């Protein structure tokens, strides 16, 4: 269907069309000029007349017009982003398109071509169209930062980008902030609690979690000579049978505080006091926790800032040494390939702030490709987000984002989103998403899927 | 009423007006053209002329035309931002207006439609219409900024908010700069009077007062010892003078922590009562809860409200968890004069656990709001955090750059736009409402103490 | 083959044409006029129409025209980067070229007598002609960078560029990321393992190692004296176990460094070999040297590249100072995914070895080539020492800003260019090739690993 020409300039990547027909932003269109077949992508829309201009100024002129039928004239003019040249193995157009050159409409067997049959995770539909938005599964070991304004939804992307993927077998952990998934109705859901276990921590671990530095050679020392002693000397008590679980969390705190020097003992009652809540030698390690083609939801609702810290860089941690050992020895360490997904990762992530999950974020995001470990981080907050964590998040789905400031910030942490794509997030609806990165064969805007669950609100009540 | 028509270039969130009634900022419209029925908010309103343009330079031209009866062709233009598609699902327009698209006055029944049905508590109405705006109230924990310029309007919303969320079984705890809200004839009214009780502090909190921490490892093992065995003691046995003789008896180390302790005593005198109840009793449901901080030092004021912030949120915190102990009800913690706290430029014990309420108070029941006049010296992570925001008056570009750069959900012609609010007038987004809301704030009905005092006296 | 006239303004290094024949970027054409024959380089290309203009607003007249036949005029121009003047010894031009001056497509034997004489690596050829391109081998002792987007072609450069180096008898030492070429059929492969042998340390790198140095005095001698000691005593007798017991015999201050021995024995516990050779006499002349570092984690990376990298700095400089020890033959060192090593907000080992070699390895015979994707996650002081510079496809602007401002011989037009390119397509500057050129990378005839695991498994 043709919906309009190109008029006026036009470059290998750019041209304006007037239109014949209503057309918006995500309409995908095709141009057709000498040997290529260049599609293109709609992004600015605007509408004007030729007689009620901006300079218009005599409102009576106008009351007059209105009494009459039709008697006034109008235009549509689009931007078109020119994608790629379907004819030429889908590079970029290498000659630009003539003036006069007709604008049709995108077709499904087109579009279904690019976007559905090199991905296996469905995400949701182009905008309009009845063309589904395939990810490729093994390009999210390159990592993905979903990025939107409050309420834009960026949980019922995680919901259903969890589910697609465990339903292919894939294994996902979710670390819910607001206990959104974790009383939800999402299928495969496999439900983990926060717990710290130390017979499952490195020596080097609990250190950083003591905030004691391992160039500290004299506190480090002390410590690790203290950890081992007495974890060894739990370990074996176990075996022999001589310390019951009904008190090993209490015989802990008095054999480590025994065993050790007013630096480390002042840093490991504050330990005890600041992670009270979640130290538990009873609890199993994370790795046997975690569950192939399962969405494993970690829990943090009821765990303060600090808590939530020490949780999700142990767990991070702990996936990451695991699947390294099982690249290596094969017959050890987490068997199958896993994505971590960290909620409201400004709280952690900030570059003014150094917590230990940024460490251990900074690291999969380095690494985790070569392990089968598969970063995504999701915030409202883009530019309260380390610029190093967020330039290495390749795949990017970006929903409303009005902040301008934001904008630029993605942009400049981005190496495969263009401007003019960037300046109309600000257009995108409440599901709707720019999607950019090696999970698209090209940058998609796509109507994500509503979750067919229902997440729990994070809004308590106010009143009682 | 049709006021205008659409004239020039219109996008899918704008569009040029010529009216023909007077118009002016806040006021809604509707454009109805295709399928689509667009509710706009008109901003900037500009007048001109055909024949008295900028280059007129012929003074007695003008006297000329003054002489006879309207030879002067004038106009009235207006930019609208389009908001959303009543038609189709509240979403955004799709498409953009035709130009000679009529524009008629929002009607009161849909303006009630959006800003009564999805809230509680109400703030007031919008600007020329009948409207009470509705604001709802479980959104308020996601925290919420109160921002303007001097004599905006500020502690009038907060009187307001605090008020009628009382009355709905809502609980408020005000801190009081001024004294503003304790002496005042504010309905439900609950006041609590700046009290430090060592009974219930931790450790680290004691410790920190006393200003021994990682600058004196020593001294911080022989203070903590000593703290916990005398604290420990007094509360077995279920008193001032006690805790301090006690505290003197449990202790060159030991007496560098005696020096700090009873200069500790000495300067935070006015505050310190172990004889006080916990602030988690204090606090009643229903009730406008103001802690007079009207006599308080820097210090002191720091200590308390950082304190009672800590309390209510590791109340809340074993509730969720334990349902056996802790604040039994939600509560909505107010900090006025929040620059003074929340400086970047400083670290105050206040910033500490605001920062703690805005990241966690969701989960726990505890909303956050803050009151200031200067909002870039508020800390970038405290105020992003704060997803609702009720802006009145800015005139400073850069102060609304501030705000801009710290919300997510505020526009830029929205934000280009606060300076020509007036005192009681405000731009409310967050999820308090369905739509950014160009609002008149409703004048306190009771008297708030005033906050200048004489400076001649008698 | 004339494809276009001058038209409008003209300087020295800069010209419009007007086109007759479809152009494109890295078409290089000949402009003569007066005494000169300049040669031009076609940048950005533009169409448009004197009747479809920009403010054409009816859509009616549009679809009249499509009824009959090239009722469109239409136009082609394109700007010109004048490079050189090929009559006068391939200098500037001295003077701009007159309106009207004709433009003709270059020939292959000039383009040829360019880019393929001064050279002897071939990379691949130009855009549209059918000209080799081949690259000074020895100003890779000046450096060399490879930077491109995600997927743009970067280890296809290498592939190719590593494997002509070393059928013309040259050594490079890839340290493989991705194991991409470490099992792959790329000719004259040598693979070498990861091993990180003591012996072969120095009493520095094997405290770095240990994390003792500043932070501890006492613990630095006592380490320096045992290690010292012990490593003399095992290359005297000329063993794992043996290098163990025998420093934890040789040694509060020496558990001190005990403890920090026996934690590096377990976290580089899969590095470290007493039994490995050192890396000089692993790597073979003509070879193709690939270290794999697929399996290890960041420190043990970072120890292993940088341990390499120095052992082959010191090795080529005692060679040239003695030339009776030491490698005897040049080598290039190729960093795939260098942005992990030598971001510029951390301090690894890798980046200080690499600068190193950035700054003396061209007077020992030893290059440094970069491959990474995230330009500005790249160290000013190593990246502005690579002289060499082959720059694929890069969209975002502050990346172009930021390696603009780390070259020296890149022009901010050739820089504006880089968005245009694709995939297998480069800006090469620097003394590998004798003017900047717009090439066409050749595919990899054999077959890079795969670097994207299974996600799901089986
Ligand atoms: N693809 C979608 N289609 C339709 N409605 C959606 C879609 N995604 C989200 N929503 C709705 O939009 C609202 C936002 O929900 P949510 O998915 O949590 O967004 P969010 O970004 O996580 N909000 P927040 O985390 O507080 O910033 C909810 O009412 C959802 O039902
Ligand atoms: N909505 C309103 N309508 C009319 N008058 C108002 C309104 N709100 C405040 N005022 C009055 O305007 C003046 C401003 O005082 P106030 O309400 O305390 O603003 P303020 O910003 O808190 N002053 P300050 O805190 O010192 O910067 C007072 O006389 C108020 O009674
Ligand atoms: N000169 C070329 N001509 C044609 N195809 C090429 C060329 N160079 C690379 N490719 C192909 O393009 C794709 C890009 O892969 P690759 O060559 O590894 O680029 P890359 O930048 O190193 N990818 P990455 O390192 O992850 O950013 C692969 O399928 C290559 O086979
Ligand atoms: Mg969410
Ligand atoms: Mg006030
Ligand atoms: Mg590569």
């Amino acid at each position: 269907m043709i919906i309009g020409y190109v008029i006026g300039q036009a470059t290998t990547q750019e041209a304006l069309i007037l239109a014949e027909r209503p057309v918006r932003l995500g309409t995908y269109v095709v141009l057709e000029y000498d040997n290529v077949k260049a599609l293109g992508l709609i992004t600015n829309v605007t509408r004007g007349s030729p007689l009620l201009d901006d300079n218009m100024n005599d409102i009576e002129i106008v009351q007059r017009l209105k009494q009459f039928n039709n008697s006034i004239p109008v235009y549509t003019k689009a931007k078109v982003k020119l994608l790629c040249d379907m004819n030429n193995h889908f590079l970029m157009p290498d000659i630009p398109p003539f003036a006069g050159t007709p604008a049709r409409e995108a077709e499904d067997e087109e579009l279904k071509s690019i976007y559905s049959q090199d991905g296996q995770i469905r995400i949701g539909s182009l905008i309009g169209k009845n063309v589904e938005v395939k990810l490729n599964i093994n390009s999210f070991a390159r990592h993905l930062a979903i990025l939107a304004a409050t309420g834009s939804g960026k949980s019922n992307t995680v919901a259903v980008l969890s589910q697609r993927i465990s339903e292919l077998g894939g294994s996902v952990l979710i670390f819910d902030y607001h206990g959104e998934y974790y009383d939800s109705d999402i299928k495969n859901l496999n439900r983990i609690e926060p717990k710290l276990n130390p017979l499952y921590m490195t020596p080097r671990e609990f250190s950083t979690l003591l905030e004691i530095r391992e160039n500290a050679i004299i506190q480090y020392r002390i410590l690790r000579r203290a950890f081992i002693k007495v974890t060894n000397g739990i370990r074996a008590a176990l075996a022999a049978g001589q310390i019951p679980f009904s008190t090993l969390n209490s015989q802990f705190y008095e054999l480590m505080a025994d065993a050790l020097k007013d630096e480390v003992l002042n840093k490991f009652e504050e330990f005890m006091d600041r992670y009270s809540n979640v130290i538990d030698l009873t609890s199993s390690d994370i790795i046997e926790k975690v569950k192939r083609g399962k969405v494993n939801v970690v829990s943090l609702t009821q765990l303060d800032e600090d808590s939530m810290d020490a949780v999700v860089s142990h767990y991070l941690r702990r996936i990451l040494d695991s699947r390294k050992d099982f690249k290596r020895s094969k017959n050890s360490g987490l068997k199958f390939p896993i994505i971590a997904v960290i909620e409201e990762a400004h709280v952690f992530l900030s570059k003014n702030e150094n917590t230990l999950t940024k460490y251990w974020a900074s690291r999969i995001a380095r690494e985790g490709r070569k392990f089968g470990v598969g970063l995504t981080i999701v915030s409202q907050r883009p530019k309260g987000l380390d610029e190093n964590i967020l330039s290495q998040m390749t795949n990017k789905i970006i929903l409303k984002i009005i902040e301008p400031t934001d904008k630029k910030y993605i942009l400049e942490s981005s190496d495969n989103l263009s401007e003019d794509l960037a300046e109309q997030l600000s257009s995108l609806d409440v599901g709707e998403a720019i999607i950019i990165g090696k999970i698209v064969k090209l940058p998609a805007v796509v109507k994500i899927d509503m979750f067919e669950g229902k997440l729990l609100g994070s809004d308590p009540d106010m009143i009682g």
